[PDB]
């Protein structure tokens, strides 16, 4: 039978009730709009009606044109204020965190399918769960020297920006999705062991459909270097998307194989940076702050970037400078899920 481990892993990620509790967290009105009648129909209308709010965000027209655009958007997305006048969307981040809540609804879309139990099945429905999600999950030794290299690269690359929390790690597994070795580009030189954080209720959604490029109508803005998919070498820059809090203290960071090749390497924000690719292989971000290629170790032939991060001398001169790379490719090929890390965060 399924490990005792991975058992855990799994009632933790297909927890609908959990997944119900932080779309409500998020505003969402499950009430109105459940999660069993949630289509992607209706999450591609709602990117559309974020398109008109970004319109009026980027002219700094708010005022009764936004509050119309906003209405919409509450309409084909409901939302519970309880009694307080709806909340205009007005500020970058405001959009941001509404991209967020549909790139959400969309992983719970594809849990809703996944977590049906058949009454022909022999199995117990937890054991129906794991296979529909076509990802084999492996727990590791403690005493390994993977999980030595993984702790310390949690701990190193904790960054010192990020001192509201620290992370203990709980368990680590190993993950092999069906299909992403065969279609991984191994021939690419720059292969990078790298960070990805995500909200509770999308690790069903990214572990049977692997990590994905943004809906096509999501609002370019919303993609600080387009819609590729995004990595840290800092474990902290990608646990902040984990959203934990004190009463959610429990987490999952995710390590990839990321075939980076040639880096464009840019200083600041362009949601158009995929058409400046012209031969390279993936946009790098550039930090203030990184670890340094003197401290760098080998996991499978990855390179693993441990820390401590230091000043890397990069400065926009023209605008804000990241205060840590990131890391775009804008092909699922070019990414291998490789550990899930199972992390207490300590508030
Ligand atoms: O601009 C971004 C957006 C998301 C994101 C990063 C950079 S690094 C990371 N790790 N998990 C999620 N992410």
């Amino acid at each position: 039978s399924m490990d005792l481990r991975v058992q855990e892993l799994i009632k933790l990620i297909c927890n609908v009730q959990a997944m119900e509790e932080m779309m409500m967290e998020m505003k969402y009105n499950t009430k109105k709009a459940p999660l069993g009648k949630l289509t992607v129909a209706q999450i591609k209308a709602g990117y559309q009606s974020l398109k008109k709010i970004e319109d009026c965000i980027r002219a700094g027209q708010h005022g009764r044109a936004l509050m119309e655009a906003c209405n919409e958007f509450y309409t084909r997305i409901p939302h519970d204020f309880g009694l307080r006048t709806p909340p205009l969307i007005r500020t970058q981040k405001e959009l941001s965190e509404k991209i967020q809540l549909l790139e959400a609804l969309g992983d719970i879309e594809i849990a809703i399918k996944l977590v049906k139990t058949e009454l022909q099945s022999p199995e117990h429905p937890l054991d129906q769960h794991y296979r529909n999600l076509h990802c084999a999950l492996r727990p590791l030794d403690h005493e390994s020297y993977e999980f030595k290299v993984i702790s310390q690269y949690l701990q190193s690359t904790h960054a010192p920006t990020h001192s509201d929390y620290t992370m203990t790690l709980l368990d680590l597994f190993e993950v092999e999705k069906d299909g992403e070795k065969e279609a991984f580009r191994e021939d690419l030189h720059n292969r990078m062991l790298l960070w990805h954080g995500s909200r509770m209720s999308n690790w069903v959604g990214i572990l049977s459909h692997g990590l994905r490029i943004a809906h096509p109508e999501a609002p370019i803005t919303g993609y600080m270097f387009g819609k590729g998919i995004y990595f840290a070498d800092m474990s902290s820059k990608s646990a902040n998307y984990c959203f934990a809090s004190r009463l959610k203290n429990t987490g999952l960071l995710l390590l990839s194989e990321v075939a980076l090749g040639q880096c464009n390497e840019l200083l600041e924000a362009n949601p158009k940076a995929e058409g400046l690719l012209q031969g390279k292989h993936s946009t790098k971000g550039l930090g203030k702050m990184a670890p340094s290629s003197a401290h760098f170790v080998t996991l499978n032939g990855s390179t693993v970037p441990l820390g401590p991060a230091s000043d890397t001398g990069i400065l926009n001169p023209d605008g804000y400078t990241l205060n840590y790379n990131e890391y775009i490719v804008y092909n699922p090929n070019q990414v291998r899920m490789r550990y899930l890390l199972k992390v207490q965060f300590n508030f």
